[PDB]
């Protein structure tokens, strides 16, 4: 096991640039706390939440967890991700952020080619790639957000066709770049939507199609989310959590009683 | 004063992501050890340091200056800077920096512009601008990195007319975009050499007169420094310092040593 095990279903908070250090600390510790009851012990081996906060402080987000794990005696409560990392180790790479000190700071997932980082930066699927193999250079597990980058035709065979293929075109060069037993996590969201369950369903099974095309027998586990703003109700009432091996909580779960609610929505369903 | 007001020489270390976390830890806490000499109370107002670590240890960083400056009763013994911000305050911009956030972790100075990440990102001047705008809005001093694009030709005024010209290309953007009360440091550079002291005197005496040509009047002071590696001796054996108002220690700037050797040289050349 140089890699964590996945369970059957993530939950994934991503606080992208929203929050303020303050906010971000308080957050974390309204996860935690235990009156809360977002965090069960009987949820341990099923379900997961990752807090996804912004790099400033990964830190004390870091720090927390591990106060918060001294109380018991010796899967971790929270995951810990990062947003985004650099392609490479350690080096003269102004501004960037090194999967090594991540790794050191207890991070154990890095999201990677988010649509908005895409859209804004011009990030390319081989930059995400390189990223993911550096990632996973580091012990960390890749989360790689794709999506079609058009928008689709009237005729559904054609748009599920090129939805699943643009899909593909993300998919490959990162499978490629990562070792065959390492473990990578992606994100489906169609980026010309900014939740239609169907269209979800039928791109998701195409793509879960297309990793076993590419490497149907590789040892690393591989999970699907859906990368969408989801909102109270999608997941169980919805019949996304039929398609899907987790999904981003969208901006409702800013508060702690939305996150509770939707684990509980969650929890129902399985 | 809605800024800290610039001495008249600036010493910066940027550690790019060359530090683990433990290394930027034990290297801050060294420039703030007393028996290394390195900050001396006599040397407050005329020269300042600051140490410009990656996204994650800017928190220990700003914890460790605190927890030293409580060691004595109420300019800061260091500043604390980023390598890199967003455009806006807050928002969705996944893997981004916000200068709120910045400056709610005691941040004084943001670099931008770096090099580094105009080349392997392909950053605007455009860009650097609204970044510039960005940082000021919250109270933070934006350090433009500047620099000529191109190799020059063998022609000396053609080179310098040149440099200066692709320098003031870079400035134009980012004093339109800026409050003309706030101020700004620019860090040159020739992007071409990967030290000659007649060259870059030369290019910042072009670019002092490109500043005042632009807003002779503005209130918000400037700072020009050299944004290259420096070495020993060059500051002041090298009569570097009759030409900037400081500089980007290279790596030799790792071993607390070297920069204890160097604010010696800074001293003496004052
Ligand atoms: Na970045």
């Amino acid at each position: 096991p140089r890699f964590p095990p996945l369970p059957k279903t993530l939950l994934i908070i991503s606080l992208k640039m929203y929050f303020t250090p303050s906010r971000t600390i308080d957050y974390i510790q309204g996860l935690l706390e235990p009156r809360n009851d977002i965090i069960r012990q009987e949820n341990r081996s099923r379900l997961l939440l990752a807090l996804i906060p912004d790099f400033l402080t990964i830190y004390p987000c870091s720090e927390a967890i591990k106060e918060f794990e001294s109380n018991l005696a010796a899967p971790p409560p929270l995951l810990l991700g990062a947003q985004d990392c650099f392609w490479d180790s350690l080096g003269p790479y102004t501004g960037e952020i090194s999967p090594v000190c991540l790794r050191d700071m207890n991070v154990s997932i890095v999201e990677l080619g988010h649509a908005e980082r895409r859209a804004i930066f011009g990030e390319t699927d081989q930059q995400v790639a390189r990223k993911a193999a550096a990632a996973a250079d580091q012990g960390l597990i890749p989360l790689v957000c794709i999506g079609e980058v058009s928008t689709l035709g009237p005729i559904v065979s054609e748009a599920i066709g090129r939805a699943v293929g643009e899909c593909e075109a993300q998919i490959r060069p990162v499978l490629e770049a990562l070792p065959r037993d390492a473990p990578v996590i992606f994100a489906y969201e169609p980026v010309w939507a900014i939740a239609r369950v169907d269209h979800v369903g039928a791109v998701v099974s195409g793509i879960r199609s297309v990793i076993e095309r590419i490497d149907r027998h590789r040892k690393g586990e591989v999970r699907i989310l859906y990368g969408g703003s989801a909102g109270p109700g999608l997941w169980g009432p919805g019949g996304l959590g039929k398609e899907v091996d987790g999904m981003f909580l969208g901006r409702f779960a800013h508060d702690i009683e939305g996150v509770r609610k939707v684990v509980r929505e969650v929890e129902e369903s399985l």
